DNA sequence: GTCGACTCAAAAATCAAGTAG
DNA sequence: CTACTTGATTTTTGAGTCGAC
DNA sequence: GTCGACTCAAAAATCAAGTAG
DNA sequence: CTACTTGATTTTTGAGTCGAC
């Protein structure tokens, strides 16, 4: 990883990996179906990574990673918490429509490598644990349980990913975005 | 699909309950029509009498525990004063009925995977009789303003069986108990 | 070949449950072998029962004709003959229950065993009757009358009673065939 | 069978089974293929019958009766227990072609009904022991085990019915016969 | 057939990408068939080569057991090349990879030829000059027209420029 | 290059380079094989040639302008085409006699570049292509193809420079050389 | 017989860290 | 009333096949 | 060579719906 | 300042191996 030569094909080899994973799976996709796309040597592959399952992990690693700072992005303004959370909501929705092909991942996840996909969650309840328990203090929002209520807001816009982003093409109308936007309003008092 | 004499609905069952155990105890793949038959102590061929194909087993063991869940809501809701008490021990209830049904989430899982459709449904036929409940329920004037709300809640309830139930074994504590009628209370009275 | 000899250990089952009740499900599930991986090997069900019954035919005449090879009267030859084909029945009670089992399901072979067996017989019988050692009978008749006395004794005192025969059953039976066999 | 049509469509039935299942084996006989034989309604083999298995049941208990009655006939006139072995032999290869059918179907049952295969050597054997013994008492016959005896004459009686009558429409050429006369004269006269 | 499936896959990858452009893990996808495989049948990817050049030297010896006779045989030999085209690509290589049997090839095609060629010779059908050298002017003008218009170009040659080469095989045979 | 101090340590690696290359060939031949034989550092190589390939891109390159000058020394100033090609034969085996080294790396070229490989043979036939074509009307040479009679030319010079040059190092002997110059005059004759 | 993951000795390419002119 | 009779409907049965890794 | 879903050609059981005695 | 130099260091290569069905 020291080299920019030595960064840059790193990441031929992931790039490579998360477009055959999401159209064939990860039993199907083999090294050799890897370094090929990459345009790579195939022990490469191997000096990068351990083993097979070792680009999962990496995967759903970069998958939060490149997640979060793009909600961190759109949220570095008022100080009010309700906003945080009423731009976070909506541009979570625009970006697992971005990442729409890439859902398949973590099905092959849960299979494959089912600790790292607990993971995802664990880390990213982590940053809206902490964070969440600022505005808390504040007075921002309801005095309850930090870690609990972190679940309850993931829950909610991982369900919206499902319907309203993958079972839909449609997405979401003006007056329903409207409705959403009151509903994380009014269970923060 | 072929339910005539009460023995064709008895020897359905027993191919149904068995599938059930075994997919739940080593998965979809590790299961094979052998497996399902002999446990059920049926002839091979008969689990095609009745299902058209090994991944047709998963719709209606689905449509099942569907079923099963939307009728144990049911239940525990019937009695209530009014929607705020509904939403308050519908998401109580469907933890603890989580932890009676911990063992068949594994199907769940493979659902997603094999049968993705009939994952689809399950969340679509939950959706489409909570839109009812909560389209009068705003006609009552006792909750805010359709569609959109009843995956909200889905959500919530679906997340925290994840965590509270599967991943962590313990449950929630009396204080995490409370805290949780406050998130419904505050979502439905306009504050 | 490890795989065949997997799917051969078949012999437990047929033995057990008997041929119509052992499934090639059962046989590969026991075996811990792909279902398809029998007809790899075996061309039908029926296949599987050759090829026991070939092994069985090897394991018995071996066995059973080391103790004959050498002894002087022939009414001596068959009264230890007897006593080591009902010992080695015990010790192969699974290859004679699936030999049982060949009556109906191939007949050919179950047919051909006993008049193969019968043809060992009649070249020694016909010989040391000639000699005056044994009655002067039909060769092939008194042939049959050694073959079923030892195949109706290892019904039941075998397959029928695990048990066997007693030391006082075993000297009343080699006097059966000593008073049958020698000329008066 | 509480009336007189009713035993006698039982033994329409039963002597179409006995001609079928004698002729072309146990598997390959449907019950179809008995009730059209027999000149009946399919489902009324099954008024009488419990299945298929269950007629060689009947077939075999009738095979028993009528062998051990033929065979009474002939042994009650002599009073000596080896003449009474001898015409027995020779009484029993005889009505062995009269009843080819009926043993044909005897065979079958090692393998179909194999309980009733093994009763029928037990009964046999165990009023052939008593008779034995009583002629061992009496010092005619050699005294040895009486039940092995029992076996050993009739295992002789079973292999020569298979070879001489199933395995060959021929039968015993008097030398054959008068051979087997001695061979059965020479091992029960004690020496 | 595991065996064959990787022989063609192997030739036809040897032909266009060339025997060090061609691994294993290239010709074992294209034969559809496991990367083990060809080391179960293959001892080496060495190997292989020596087998698809000993396969190309049978089809070469039962081509050639068969003035106007260097004009229409020069036309069939070349007729026989876009035919035989995958195989003489991987024959090419050989030079580079195994140069005894580049070598031997073109000293017995040279071999056929001058015997043939000394007979016409005495007979007044060619102009006596070197038989051996003859030979290979005859063997390099195919090998060149053969990597042109046949191996670098999938065209050919026209009925314009065939009987324009009998015309440059005619002038400098006949005096 | 910049310095003539520079340019020095370039024909350094050059003239280290061809005389491994040609020995025990390209892939036998390593970046620390040519540097130490220039008695240099190793990743100055890589400071005057974008990459290994590029060594035999630069050594064709000098091969193919070498040649293009020598031969046209004793054929610039001719009149007739049928004694440029006698000239240009006899002196291009004359070449390779001295310059061995140089057409054995161009052999290597086959496999490693084979785009300079068909360059060079494509551009040699660019420089015959326009010189027969003006001699085609002059009626000096045949009343062919001037592409094709190019790489007829050019065919009978890679066979010759093959078995004469490199596989005997004898050359040809004066009758040869007497010998081939008939060729090319009756073949160029329009009769 | 079939499979596809993982090893390993080579030798390329690339640096940080100097010195010449 | 019970005792037989009917055939079409339904359920049952493994062995063998098939394309896949 | 190894793997397991899936077809298939029969059958055995049923049962509504009757007729005989 | 630029042009050149140095060699350990980092990356790349794809054949051959490895168990496991």
């Amino acid at each position: 990883p020291k080299t920019e030569k030595g960064k840059e094909s790193l990441n031929k080899i992931l790039d490579a990996s998360v477009e055959l994973i999401a159209d064939k799976g990860f039993l199907s996709t083999s090294i050799n179906d890897i370094t090929s796309k990459a345009g790579v040597a195939y022990g490469l592959f191997y000096f990068y990574f351990k083993s097979k399952h070792d680009i999962l992990d990496e995967i759903i690693r970069q998958f939060n990673r490149n997640m979060r700072y793009y909600l961190k992005t759109y949220t570095q303004n008022l100080d009010s918490r309700i906003d945080v959370e009423k731009v976070g909501m909506k541009k979570f929705l625009e970006w697992m429509n971005e990442n729409k092909k890439y859902y398949k991942i973590f099905i092959e996840t849960q299979v494959h490598r089912p600790d790292i996909y607990k993971w995802h969650f664990m880390k990213l309840a982590e940053r809206y644990t902490t964070g969440l328990s600022e505005a808390m203090r504040r007075g921002e929002i309801i005095n309850v349980d930090p870690e609990l209520l972190s679940y309850v807001l993931i829950g909610i816009a991982h369900m919206l990913g499902k319907r309203y982003v993958l079972w839909s093409n449609s997405g979401l109308t003006l007056k329903q975005q409207r409705d959403l936007d009151l509903i994380i309003e009014n269970m923060l008092t």
